[PDB]
């Protein structure tokens, strides 16, 4: 009986859910690993609610990964769900931005007028309690750390955009044998809420190409909170600008690390694809 | 615009189109390689055609693999598009069969008591020319033949349900490198139009685990045509009895090699997923 409406990211695909009508999501997380079930159900890499706003915001976003587990944040995903929120509210529509709540904060969607969104992300987190992980104290950022996995020992950074990501920087992506070693660093034990994890290729210091292993859903053609946090980890490391194209394996965003507000800016699509009823 | 219903047989998942106002299918196969897609569109092995029958026939199926390209018959399918038809017809539907035109003749499935369908998939072809394959003279049978691949010699035993197959039995199907040798096996030199390919580990006399690379849409959790093709090859090599489940990654099939009238029944479940319509 459940109304959806499919929408990717840069092909991170997900089930939108209006669940305007209560705070309380309309489907549990084992009921969300079954719709995204490929084979068995619809499809996703995750499910996404359009929930009340909460206070002095206008909607309230709650992900679910298609393992059932709940991140803080989702980056490709604010940007279906303004998508959504824009065809929900219709001619009704008086504003081209919204003020979402989600678990990591506020985060503010823009519809611009090309079509795209471009997202105030918010700051990036970079102490390693805030990731978390224990590759350095609490208190310290984690740039170019030993990480030890399946004894081979990766160079690692970490950010978090409310949620967690492991970055290391490569020099052909594309070689990286992502389905067996991303699994490594999800589960290892330096991460205890696990992480997503990032493979990066600095082309220029305004183009980074990126693969993904992400918490919880595995795979995926596309990251914002990863590419994200990659931007800040390039940086960090003095390997790109803070302007640059990330190359998804899905297509492109755009990331900026603002030098006027510190504060992470991430631009891209959002398509609608089909809409839905489970039988 | 256009509008389907998603099912599932054992998990070979696909998009049913209710074609029933016309004999030219409502999308081309260029069309459904972007609606097979995962990610990008809605997610399937293939689509499935509910077209207007041809004299003698109450409807024919065609069907489109997540590559574009048209096989001859789909035992998955039939069994969804029973179902399909069924739902379609509701409670103008007079009798529990339906006579089906297919590109490899009639087939009938049963809508059975329990919930299942049984389907009369017709007599299994046996010679190298109607494979096709070049394993052997195209008026021999291929039992038990070599063929290399990869520099490894492997026995297999060709059959065809009016696509083909290519059947080779292993200790622990579940260590087989799928992904990896089964394009080899598909666009082997020796098949002319290409094959399908499963792996059998024979538990009994009576029980067959099948894996299986489809031609044309890759690892799959279950194949109903690849199914009767392998338990044809093991009575061929004299391996199996005539009457055996076979265990699929999604779930069993019955199989049963008739001896009183030399053709092949399948049963199986169909499972209606969800409705949907194109943005
Ligand atoms: C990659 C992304 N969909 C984030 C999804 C949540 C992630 N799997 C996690 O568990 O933290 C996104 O930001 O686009
Ligand atoms: C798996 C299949 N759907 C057959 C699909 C067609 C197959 N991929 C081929 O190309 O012959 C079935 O019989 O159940």
């Amino acid at each position: 009986a459940i109304e959806f409406t499919k929408y990717h990211g840069l092909g991170n695909d997900f089930i939108l859910i209006d669940n305007r009508a209560s705070k309380t999501p309309a489907i549990t997380p084992e009921k969300a690993v079954e719709m995204c079930d490929r084979h068995f159900g619809i499809g996703a890499d995750g499910v996404i609610f359009a929930l009340p706003g909460e206070n002095g915001t206008d909607y309230t976003m709650r992900i679910f990964n298609s393992d059932g587990s709940e991140p803080e944040m989702c980056g490709n995903g604010i940007r279906c769900l303004a998508a959504f929120l824009a065809d929900l509210e219709g001619l009704s529509r008086n504003k081209d931005t919204y003020r979402i709540h989600t678990l990591a904060g506020v985060i503010t969607p823009q519809l611009t007028p090309d079509g795209q969104i471009k997202v105030d992300m918010g700051l990036p987190r970079l102490l390693a309690g805030e990731i978390p992980t224990n590759i350095a104290a609490a208190d310290q950022k984690v740039i170019n750390q030993p990480l030890e996995v399946e004894g081979k020992t990766w160079e690692v950074t970490c950010v978090s955009m409310g949620n967690p990501h492991c970055i290391t920087f490569v020099e052909d992506v594309a070689a990286i044998p992502l389905e067996t070693i991303g699994p490594k660093f999800e589960h290892h034990p330096a991460f205890p809420q696990r992480t997503n994890t990032e493979f990066i290729q600095v082309v220029s210091r305004d183009y980074l190409k990126m693969r993904v292993w992400e918490r919880g859903a595995g795979i995926t053609l596309a990251c914002g909170t990863g590419a994200c946090a990659s931007l800040v980890a390039a940086v960090l490391t003095g390997r790109s600008d803070r302007l640059a194209t990330v190359e998804l394996p899905g297509g492109p965003l755009e990331i900026e690390w603002s030098e006027v507000d510190q504060r992470i800016y991430m631009t891209g699509p959002a398509d609608r694809v089909f809409t839905g009823k489970l039988h």
